[PDB]
């Protein structure tokens, strides 16, 4: 009838090229999700398609000298090619130039992390099953229940409870020891017994929060949206060196993307990369200090790639579109128009979109073990430097002895 | 030229009526996102445009019959509007009669669940690993125990006073240990079953708050449609008649038929007739019901007071609103120009940000908190502010400073004890029992059957209100057969209590030999020990009926207890008060 | 053309009589899976059909004088029937005057159980998370411990240990409490340090089983199998008082089901029930002390309903099969055979059994509460016998004093 | 009449060959279930016949070019069969050749998965909820507090010595507080650090040990498809060529769409060519594989030696085996009576019963066992027998029976301490690491990197077998920067040693004073303690980038310690011990 020349580009997973691409010869040299969305095109349209890799290699752009156009729209406006069934985001700049559908594909920019683990421990990472608004309450009734027994004690008598002393007969009581004396009056009695109560619950509050912490594993990311990255300055962040996620940042005007922009123009040394695959390395490769902004079409794929490394937090920023183009004044025009609107309500794009980025996806969709000295180093430092601060007042001691 | 006719409808944030409607007129009387937008487009297509509010209150859709589009797409049609700024959805069967821009907005069917909001602790909330009978029965176990030493100890060759036991038996409870020992092998048994008991009921504490940690650290709240699909404590439901609904039905995406799978055959119906009603439905739940809708929607209600939805996971599907014009427009190639403009100049996200962000009425750690344990404190505090109390009457009493009131106080414990016990155990208020059904709305309740009850005589009350006290030896369960094996032990503790109260009677009647003193403190203790084994039986029967009851969520059963209960633990402290005097003036008559 | 009678029966998922059911009429006022079975087999087989329910209500048997044939049987051999899309077991005596399809459904004798609750929990519950093995090797631990300290402290002195205080001393070790005096020779301080050890490692086995038995409900059945059945005495079992089920254990031979029928026929009260709804209500009320044996298709359909309080345990004891009938000599026979295996195998015959017994299912496919009384009320018996025995044996003691 | 060719396959049980197969001829070559079959067909249909396998090997299936079948099948169609007693299954397309008749046995999809057959626990399986770093550094931590109780207490104004000092140690971290309390504020600094230690240490080895026991009764073992389904732990998978490969591509059901979209997308391959494959795959994975297969031979191959794989949940649907006629038979009506009769009779189930069952060679409580805890019984037993060791050498101690060995214990042990500690600070074995990829067959492991490791000199080893010894002050991790926080502390370790050490030395050259030995005392003790803070430090460095990995189950890391880590230790229990020799004799010159 005649032959329709389709043209995409290399890129997973909208054109891969198959792994028996050298002895396979046609439009089954190539697999991904366009060459399932031209094959549906096809079905729906009437056509029979040649698929065509674009030679220039890139998307689409006009130079600002000769206005001549790169890429895929260049090879639609001049006459290589009949249809551009590939990721091109529908941008005013080519909507004057060539007929776009509807988006079979809405994304925009998107924020990619590594992936968060258990956490280092730190000194006082021991103290972690019980809130430091108790801590610092224990404290200040251990100073509380030997002040009170101290004035339990010397005034209304009954002696050997000092100020020293009924520090000590609480102390063990709260570590659940043997003390040397006890209190033989009945307002001592209470004072012991009802203490005795408190450290019972507390210490059994400490030990059924940390069986709680080590059997369930419920790791959180420090970021949640890009609310969350301009606040902070800990982890860093940037995107790639041209194109339209740095530009978009360049000539945002709302509240954040400003504030992100004047972070990302001045940080020293540079966020912005020069490869997808440079960004995405740099965020394996910063243990989880780089955040990489790029689209959400990719961070859903790297995603699900090996290792399972990284991950897409929040929502989108912006609100794009992947178009199917055609030339202006074109006879499939409207058809793939009307193709792209059917595909889009039957679940179509759907099937595909989890065919290629989640069934075709690897990494898809325990048994406890030691507890390292890691976890309880500050137990040891404490102890250490309670045996250190002993000896030394024991030497200050021998100064007025 | 003419002025362009925007047709639009009222929704909101898209177009909404001005406060001063009335007053105002013109295109002055709208506001909005679609007013904001009808502006930015007309600035650059160049155009003076009147806003138009449709008439039918519809979006647009062809009869089967009569095949008339009545909506907004009907007026681009049939040549009453010159455009749809408005948000109308790019749909199939749209586009074969109007001519759409490319979508301004970007959106898709989302999951509306209410925020948890919190679980408030109360005051004695650190008490709730144990049951509250299970707190009674240590309290009767530890002056039980204490009085037992006191009896071992001082009968026997003292350290051990009743103050000393009551001081043995708190270290030992709370694992201290502080110092005394009981030195007999007599009194060794007494210490020897308190350590096994507290170190059973530390571990039961710590065990059972384990429990309750972990199984709330494994409540992962709905984030997907996945998760509720697996989940079905939550139910979720549509509208009744929409797109969101014919979704589901004609979907062919594995999660996705399930859910339909779900919603079609659910009782009661989970389909509501309308948004506002939709949204109520999930206020009213307390986190128990999911309401699918439209992500505009669900990102707009949630800014709306009061703040209590939420937007969870992602999109189901992906769809838009665009610019509608009558398809053989001139108008539509310059709109078509102007939204990718917009969209590039982020006026449509200013725009967005403006009416449901900025016009907003709402804004926009895993460790344990002082709240869950602050009652220890208050039991803390207050216990040294006991002990300040002590200390005044203690400093009093070596200040200012026999058998006598000790006699008296042997008799009245006793005469009150054996009165409490005997008007407990014959009148039958033992156990109150409410059954009945929840009603849906308000959690209403409705009492199908309630109790009374006592040893060998329950009585019904007011569901099925009559007066028929039915004996326990022959009517009509097997609840009411387990309290009879617990029957004998309120007996005997009576039966013990008569003998020891005769004999404290002609102790005094006749004091002339020392040893029935001794003789009656034996019997206030065996009294009071066969009240716990009595009491434990009675409320381990119970809690033993109420797990075998074939637990439903339409059923709840309220059993309490009443001032029968209350006066037999009340003859409990008498009679264990009584034996301490009973032995306390023994060594009297051994000292004078 | 010509109409066909077909012929069922009105049981459920089978045929049920629709809801609306005295407004509509036709092949619309029943629905079930036999229903929308009959429309599989009309579309393949290319006829017209009219639903009609069975006057005599039967399934079909030959009576033992009268030679005539009730039932869905009866009106296939005499005539008021072309087909019986029907639940008709596949059986000799049937398969001589009437010709069955291959099974569309294949079934068997099952067992029906009450659905497993927690317990009832007894006087040594408090025990269960440790095993018998363990306490006994404590207590002779630790009169091993109290014989040894005993030789330690009389042979090679150092006195206040004797055969009661060498029990005493390490008994408050075991509980972990403070006692009256400590061993002062090295040899006594291994035996109290070591002792001490072994304590701590006990307790906290004890608290962290405990732990895991209230996190993680893990219920069981006693019954498996009818190989259980036959072993046991305490959980009672039996079968309809007239039918294929009592039948076929009263002239099994293999090992189990002649054992299972001796008990049947032997065992007062009567474990016959008369009707299936009876034998499922006596399951309920029997607290999990009653088992019917049952087919496998009513089995699986019960456990669906509500209460969610009958369980299906084990596999099947016999094999049976569910075939549509034809009369013999019937133009039907041969397609709707070449129908029923065509169903099976597209997922047909699946499709429409997950559909009316799980997709058309109720009951389809925590927050730990406090611990009552009954759960630990054996150690309030041992305490208060233990404070009963110690009364006793000072009151043993003032017999000698 | 003729002799009726029945045309069977060779497949166990159904038709196997005797033992004897060479000698007997005949039909008796041949035992199996179908063997026994065709004997009871025979008997009552009333023919004699001839049993022949066949000569293909196969069921039957027709070409799709050539449209000739070949099996037996085949053989029925073409004429060489007279009746096929055989599990051939029920089949569309082979019922419009041939007739079948009645199922003589019900069957269908079955998954076959290793039993989980025990985890066994070791000798001293009763430490693991700590790792052996916490067990080595509590005994450090024990020696480190028991010597400071002796310095605190014996130098000030003594009941503490260093064996009291030990046996306080011990009370305290089992939580007994025996009996001795330290009177001075110095000695109770000591005594509150060490009971707030042991609080947080039993506490983690009692809530880690809870998380153990939670998380095995989490473990749900697969009952279902629906279980596969979910679970992506285990890989399942089918044979290359069948009829249960050919179900789940064309299966429109929920979970088994599900299941073949999971077997059509793994690496490697979870697709075997042979069913004696898939059973291997499932035994040398350690329940890791779960083989989809035939429900008979997943009943037949569990009670087959060795008796290692199970049959789980149902069956994923239902088909069944006939037997079956050339569809122009006379014979297919009474074999069709025939199966119908044994069916009821009895006669199939005892025959299965009979080949998978009593020809079969294998056969046919959630408390803590007592092998969980067997280690803290046998260090018990060993204490008892340790303790009348000891009973021994102090009886013989006191029945036979200064400063001068004293004087030469202090020395020698510091000779010997300067000198370990110094060896291990230069050498460089203070870490083994391992790197490298686990291999599939047999988990054989392959070393990509070997390390060595000091303080400040790594060498590379056999992995890249390189001698190049990488200094840490320039080349090339971040783990050899954090031990280079640690690397200070032994270093003041060997600088306080030293120093105790010559003080220690003229302390015995000159001792007209005193008080420089108790000089030296300090400065031993508080060398040990810096011991502590180090190997505390270097061990948590290790463990934190042992997390920080990127967890992979293609990856595996061995770190390991040397003799350079081991001689620290042993620097740490002499100088300890150097110190109470040297506070013991500076205690002999204030005596003498
Ligand atoms: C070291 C401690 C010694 C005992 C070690 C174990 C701790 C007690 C737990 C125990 O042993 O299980 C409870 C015992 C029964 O023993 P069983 O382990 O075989 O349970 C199986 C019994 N079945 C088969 C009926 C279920 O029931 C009981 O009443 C014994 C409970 C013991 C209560 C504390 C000691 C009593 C006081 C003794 C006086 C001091 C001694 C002289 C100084
Ligand atoms: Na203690
Ligand atoms: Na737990």
């Amino acid at each position: 009838q005649k032959t329709v020349v389709v043209t995409t580009i290399l890129e997973s997973p909208y054109v891969m090229m198959k792994k028996n691409h050298e002895m396979l010869e046609g439009n089954e040299r190539y697999e991904g999700y366009c060459v399932d969305l031209a094959a549906e095109i096809a079905k729906h349209c009437g056509f029979k398609y040649k698929l065509t890799i674009v030679g220039d290699g890139k998307y689409g752009a006009r130079d600002a000298d000769t206005k001549i156009w790169n890429g895929m729209v260049g090879e639609l406006v001049y006459g290589k090619a009949d249809i551009a069934i590939a990721p091109l985001t529908i941008t005013l700049v080519r909507e004057e130039v060539i007929d776009f559908s509807k988006p079979f594909m809405s994304l925009g920019i998107s924020i990619m992390i590594k992936k968060p683990q258990k956490s280092k421990p730190g000194v006082f990472s021991f103290l972690d099953p019980l809130a430091y608004e108790i801590w610092m309450c224990i404290v200040f009734a251990y100073i509380g229940v030997s002040v009170v027994l101290f004035l339990v004690s010397r005034f209304s008598p009954y002696n050997e409870f000092g100020i020293f002393n009924s520090l000590w007969f609480s102390l063990g009581a709260f570590m659940q020891q043997g003390c040397d004396i006890s209190p033989r009056s009945l307002s001592g009695r209470i004072v012991g017994g009802v203490w005795w109560f408190f450290t019972l619950i507390i210490i059994s509050s400490y030990t059924a929060n940390l069986a709680a912490f080590l059997t369930v594993e419920r790791m959180v990311s420090p970021i949640e949206s890009a609310e969350d990255l301009s606040k902070q300055t800990e982890i860093a962040y940037g995107t790639l060196d041209s194109g339209s996620t740095k530009e978009f940042f360049r000539r945002s005007k709302i509240a954040v993307f400003d504030k992100m922009w004047t972070y990302m123009r001045s940080a020293e040394p540079s966020v912005f990369v020069r490869t997808t695959a440079e960004g995405v390395a740099r965020v394996r490769k910063s243990k989880g200090k780089y955040a990489y902004l790029l689209e959400s079409t990719m961070n859903e794929y790297i995603e699900q790639r090996k290792p399972c490394d990284t991950m897409k937090v929040g929502g989108n920023l912006d609100s794009k579109g992947y178009g199917i183009a055609t030339p202006k004044g074109s006879s499939l025009g409207t058809p793939v128009n009307l193709a792209v609107l059917k595909l889009s309500e039957q679940g179509v794009l759907d099937k595909l979109k989890n065919k290629w980025w989640y069934d075709k996806g690897e990494c898809g969709a325990e048994k406890t073990s030691a507890l390292s000295l890691s976890n309880v180093a500050g137990v040891f430092y404490i102890l250490v430097g309670g045996l250190g601060l002993a000896m030394l007042v024991a030497l200050i001691e021998f100064c007025y002895k």
